[PDB]
């Protein structure tokens, strides 16, 4: 039963740009970056960054996806660049690793960061990602749903509860 | 040359207490845990652990051992808390290849990372739970961990091209 709205379409906004930034900042311009999503949520925010940069620094960056289903509970550029994987939420972190796993399956890169819209905290393996939309703090129990108008009709980020 | 010295046996002795306390209070209780050292230093600093954290709570806790160069009495990890230990961490490379090492043999409830010292530069997305101390450096610079057992004494250091 949607507890809350955490996150609406104007968050989601803001968020967004500040991250294109940060992601411009952090890597001094964006040559040799890659924007890669992980799963349909994560690909078209993916495809929203490289929209800000875009239009932020007047040059496109390349964007890939990545459909992981090989996760047993097109390529695009890597070596010497900078793949930045990009998803909607950040929960356990088991389905970065396995984003990880692929992207060097797939060659050599000079390094690989993670951007997320939300970090819902509960970590499994040492992981964290370099860009953060927005942490919500979570119980196990709940989950968080985040809507995104290119699939849902609408962007907003909620908490649910049983 | 040898930049300066940024730990000392008593730095260190308090650190490894410290992340000792720390991986207890973090897990509720040593319950369930495992220690896994990465390289020869880093199982070394996995010994010392499960040495405190027994003197603390009482009970013990299994080391394991881990070689990376393959990866560049059967030992727990499946539903086990799998808490890697390495002496430095730097690129994060390294503990990628622990972490698959690790999920390739079993399947572990969770992994958490333990190191003595984090000197940045990380180039994937890898962060210690524990962390004996931040020691913030050049691309250039290089950190020499000595460990008594291995070095004859226990310091950390900066040297400098
Ligand atoms: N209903 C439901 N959704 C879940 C559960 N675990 C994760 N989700 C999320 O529900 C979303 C889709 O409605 C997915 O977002 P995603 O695109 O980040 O992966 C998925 O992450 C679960 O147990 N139940
Ligand atoms: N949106 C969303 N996905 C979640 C959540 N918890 C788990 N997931 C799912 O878990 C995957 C990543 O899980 P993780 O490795 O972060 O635990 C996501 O792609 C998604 O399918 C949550 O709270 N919100
Ligand atoms: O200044 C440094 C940096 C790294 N290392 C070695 O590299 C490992 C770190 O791996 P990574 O994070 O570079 O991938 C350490 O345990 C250590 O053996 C050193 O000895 N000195
Ligand atoms: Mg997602
Ligand atoms: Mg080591």
């Amino acid at each position: 039963m949607q507890k809350a709205v955490v996150m609406d379409e104007q968050a989601i906004r803001r968020a967004l740009t500040r991250i294109a930034h940060e992601i411009i900042e952090r890597n001094k311009g964006i040559d040799g970056c890659v924007l890669v999503g992980i799963k349909t949520r994560g690909i078209y925010l993916a495809r929203r960054l490289a929209e800000r940069i875009e239009q932020i620094e007047g040059a496109s960056v390349p964007v890939g996806e990545l459909d992981i289903t090989l996760y047993r509970d097109v390529p695009f550029p890597v070596t010497e660049r900078n793949v930045i994987l990009v998803d909607d939420v950040l929960f356990t972190g088991r389905t970065v690793r396995a984003a990880m796993d692929a992207v060097m399956d797939l060659g050599r890169p000079a390094r690989i960061q993670l951007a997320v819209l939300v970090d819902r905290g509960h970590r499994e393996l040492p992981i964290r990602a370099d860009f953060v939309g927005k942490n919500v703090p979570t119980s196990r129990s709940e989950l968080i749903v985040v809507e995104l108008s290119e699939v849902d009709g609408i962007d907003q980020v909620s908490i649910h509860e049983k």
